[PDB]
């Protein structure tokens, strides 16, 4: 038996989903990983810190958005071990910025994906459900840090940093 | 010789909005009997009688907004006899609410099919336009029902019924 | 065995009742088709159509009005089918006004018919019923309808058309 | 050697973006100069004058979010001259409008064609994108522009002209 | 060498610390999912879904203050596999709650035996920062799901569960 | 003939008047270009964007004084082409600042050389318009531009830039 409220909505998306959600609660744990390192005594960069906060609360979001949407099509959420992080430590402002920019595109390319899993299976909901609340936010983000790289650069090590991180806090 | 607004507007998709804005009228009107019937003074459950309500002035407004999207896109608006419902009683809250559910997924693979329609002829205004004003708020309410079912059951009849009614109402 | 609030209402109220329940929403549909038309592109009157809705609206509301005094006095509802209008356009502003006329009318005539019906069976309550909510309200309508005819005619086709309906806007 | 951002952003996409920005620019040109054109001493039409002003403020708008758009994918905002209207006057207010609902078809065919080169190469956030932002609006004006030139050819000449304009201004 | 700020904290302190921080996180997942399974349409209780959210964002801000705390005093933070919860689905309310309870035992055992630690490496600061923001609120939540229990054993399946529902959503 | 209001008004004034205005609107076009160049991924200088964003609409806003005064003084408005910026790409903010230098020294000899046309044909009323509403403004931007040059050497490349950028936006 189909669960009641189920309606043209595919295994394949099920499954995606229940992926998605695990992808989503990883990236949270890495920037949460990321976030903490920065407040360390012998790191001491705040407005780090405070980026990687938000970061890590907005994955957390976006992966419960992604639970009550399963549930809400009828599908059920399979929850999976939410892996630790590559690294116990994240380098300079600008490498951590460096790996914030892997790890979004990395979660970019799983929701395009997802995007293609629902247009195969015709879930013209599920396309709209997706570019609404996950596709434009992933645009902003990848152009965000990319500028944030740039201007990394551009300050360079020590006096430069300690700047760049005050105007991340603001 | 085309309307003058009309670009990008099949004939196909002008008939099935015709037929849309027929459904979604029949579905007013279905909820219109429904929520009459819990008030009458041997049925006398006003939560439902409030919550058909809701579900039948919502029915009317969306075929409105197709009405007005007709005509926005160089459409005529063609209507035909509203039929009436299959009953003229509706049983207990539980059995309404089934009854509710099977119109809900009934009006759901409509639209659907529309949009299906609104991509087959490259109309992506429309398929937007589905997606945005309808498609959202179906898989909202197929699940709303599916949870009130559920608690139907677990309230039981009687003081069950009873109870759950006078939380539809609030 | 009778309904338990039943009280000297006759068989012969209550089906005139559900006849004009069938009448008022038949009414409420003509003048949505009325409505829509004017909003045409090649018609493009708004004013009218703000007239029209209105009258549609209050017309739905009056056969709500019937569906809640039926079953107040025990009577139970039956619905028909809601008869398609008998056009599809309705031509200049002054054609549908005349064709409001003939409706509000017809209307007038069921309603004086079934205080009739309510007179005939000694129904004081709903003769009273029917004439405070129904009867004040046509002999309004039909005198305002009757004097839009005058001015349409007084300001004649094109502009004195256009400036009629600025002043139905408001 | 591609930009940091990039990622499913087609150069055929992002070719495409380019023409577009050029495109609106020029409508903002044509509707600059209409704009200008009925504040002449000899036309003398303010209404007219304030809804082209509208309407060139409004192109330049999306040309502007046309450009932020190319950045944001890291795509490169590439400029062309934007080329005079084809007349220096506008004729009559109705000749204006007919001018105008061809400058919003074709800007709207545009928008279809750059729809269908990003739906080609599975840029989903790209049709959302184009979605929200313009073909909504297009239909609008499209369907408004239409109803204006009923209305201008319902007034006539002369008198109904000036009246026309009087409500145009508000 | 020691970090900058270390002093008078131990090895098996720090230790002890990342074990509870990944102990705290892992009873967030466990409340996070209890609390998802009881959105689901087959299970539909909000009441229920509510508590646990509220249990899983509590316990996740406890993890997060620990992590505070190991930086603090110059420990490092440690990560580890957050593993995914011992069922997919959680049975009635009351099932639920004796889950829940069952965690909140084990984690407050955790809890004292981490206090134990502090105690006998002479950890004055750290015994006090672990009965202030830790001990106390897990006595409480100890006592109030116990009283949880009694009252659905009380309620009794169907409308007591229900009704228990409806006072936990308050 | 002449246009109804023309009054002192020589056709070398109206001419040159047409010219001024594709000037501003190519200098408009100009700072647009560099405006969007710094919001580039690889550029990421808001402070430089924001400045030549409101040199954009200065620009383009002197041209629509220009237009309508054209008329005012009953002269024909007349458009040419907005020709493309000389580059695609503006270098660093102490290079587009000496860009913007020239542009406004350029456009500065032109208002002067109006102004002499406008002398030339004893024409009052127009040297004053241009002193009021154009030149006042042209020598505060040139000094403001020069001061920036000096401070952009002063502070370097790197930091010094990034911060000047921050004072920009302010
Ligand atoms: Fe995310
Ligand atoms: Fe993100
Ligand atoms: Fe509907
Ligand atoms: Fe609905
Ligand atoms: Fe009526
Ligand atoms: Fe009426
Ligand atoms: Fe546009
Ligand atoms: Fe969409
Ligand atoms: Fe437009
Ligand atoms: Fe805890
Ligand atoms: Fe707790
Ligand atoms: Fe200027
Ligand atoms: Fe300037
Ligand atoms: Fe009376």
């Amino acid at each position: 038996s189909l669960s009641r409220p189920r309606q043209n909505y595919h295994t394949e998306s099920e499954s995606a989903v229940n992926k998605q959600i695990n992808l989503e609660l990883y990236a949270s744990y890495v920037y949460q990983s990321m976030s903490r390192y920065f407040n360390r005594d012998d790191v001491a960069l705040k407005g780090f810190h405070k980026y990687f906060k938000k970061a890590s609360e907005e994955e957390r979001q976006h992966a419960e958005k992604l639970m009550e949407y399963q549930s809400t099509r009828g599908g059920r959420i399979m929850l999976s071990d939410i892996k630790r992080p590559e690294n116990d430590e994240w380098g300079t402002g600008l490498e951590a910025m460096e790996t914030a920019l892997n790890l979004e595109k990395n979660v970019n390319q799983s929701l395009l994906d997802l995007h293609k899993t629902a247009e195969k299976h015709v879930d013209a909901q599920m396309q709209d459900f997706i570019e609404e609340n996950f596709l434009r936010e992933q645009v902003e983000s990848i152009k965000e840090i990319s500028d944030h790289i740039t201007n990394l650069k551009r300050v360079g090590p020590g006096l430069g940093e300690y700047m760049f991180d005050k105007n991340l806090s603001e």
